[PDB]
């Protein structure tokens, strides 16, 4: 196959679309082909939609998801409110294994933190990474609390022998300020810090993204990933 | 000994040290002897004083510190800010163990979250719960991302063979709210709700508080937690 990374974070709302748009971004000026799943989507009654932030963001056009709910809930919740179940275990990962392909950076992201329900029986977006043997990339935050939450990440994924690609922080702060500095600087102590987003680039146009996306990342180090 | 429980939570700011001295408070009312412990304390420049409060409002005066730093940052930062080192870990077991009884019940509350460095180098909560051989009681939000955080903190937890003596949600509104009762339904599945704490517990007096902390934990589990 290729590259396949679940792009995970310490919790909600910590930028990890942004970070799979810059990714995926930085990839494909690189040459490289790019997939993004996304195989659950809640809060669509509100016009969620990762993939569609993906797409404009960055390019991609192999874009995979299997099921959308409209409630804005975590993904057990919101289908127990329609009551419809979760897509299951394997239909995810079938999916991902399907998109694979040499020479593909296939990004997957999940919902929430590394242990939330992403199917039908309580699989997480931890069981579909041992499934497909991807590695991991944390996005974190650089505020309060960070460095508890990134260490308990990335236990759970050392437990499951989930190799840890390096740290995202999602939405670095303008000026980063005494708690953010310090943050990073710790981060950085305990894993490879990839890129730091600059905040709000999820409201960039595409061209601005993809200049801020080239220059948040190593070049080689997106060249080696495939 | 007696019996040693680690206050932790899912992070900072979650109720730890509220719950601390609700139980406190609701031991006490049952007859049980009561230590509570805070071996590093940040932020005192800010007023920060977790033993003081846990001594307001449940009456406790068995109130051990050792680490403290001016700034309010996690210890690491702010101990390095004040040119001072953190505590050893022999010097966090010392503290606790001097406290351990029989009959009596000893509270830990950590820093911050399970895993926050508490002692040089990289030594957290976790690893002095073992070296006491207690257990731990979790503290939760209702809010979201508590099920992901309870999760991995009982998961890391269970790796070092620290036993979890349950959940407590250290604010719950009144009314609840769709948020927060779906969550505590859902942390229900994942291990036992010991109590949750209405919101604007640390404002009752002391009065209100030792009632409110009577109600909140089942007394036989509270008596259950010490010989
Ligand atoms: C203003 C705002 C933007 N966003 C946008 C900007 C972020 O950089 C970007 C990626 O962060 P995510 O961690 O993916 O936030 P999300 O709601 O998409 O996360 P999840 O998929 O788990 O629900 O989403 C939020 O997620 N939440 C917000 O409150
Ligand atoms: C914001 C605020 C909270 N509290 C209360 C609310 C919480 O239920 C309680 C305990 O939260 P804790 O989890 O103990 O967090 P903390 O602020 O004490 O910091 P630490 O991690 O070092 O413990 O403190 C105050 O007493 N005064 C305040 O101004
Ligand atoms: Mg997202
Ligand atoms: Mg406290």
């Amino acid at each position: 196959g290729g590259t396949i990374l679940v792009v995970t974070g310490t919790g909600t709302g910590v930028g990890k679309t942004v970070v799979c748009a810059a990714l995926a971004s930085a990839a494909r000026q690189a040459g490289i082909d790019v997939a993004v799943c996304k195989p659950v989507q809640t809060g669509t009654a509100r016009g969620d939609d990762d993939l569609a932030e993906v797409g404009r963001l960055a390019g991609v056009t192999q874009l995979a998801g299997l099921a959308r709910y409209p409630q804005p809930m975590a993904p057990a919740a919101a289908a127990e409110h329609a009551g419809m179940a979760l897509p299951a275990r394997d239909q995810i990962v079938r999916l991902i294994a399907d998109l694979d392909r040499p020479g593909r950076l296939t990004l997957v992201e999940g919902a929430g933190g590394l242990l939330v329900e992403l199917a039908e029986p309580g699989v997480t977006l931890r069981d579909v990474a041992v499934d497909v043997a991807a590695a991991a990339l944390v996005v974190v935050t650089a505020d309060l609390g960070t460095l508890n939450h990134t260490k308990l990440t990335l236990e759970a994924l050392a437990a499951q022998q989930v190799s840890c690609a390096g740290l995202v922080i999602g939405s670095w702060p303008d000026p980063p300020g005494l708690v953010a500095a310090s943050n990073r600087s710790a981060l950085a102590r305990i894993a490879m810090v990839r890129a730091a987003l600059p905040a709000g680039a999820a409201s960039l146009d595409a061209g601005d993204f993809a200049a801020m996306s080239a220059a948040a990342f190593d070049r080689n180090w997106v060249a080696g990933l495939v």
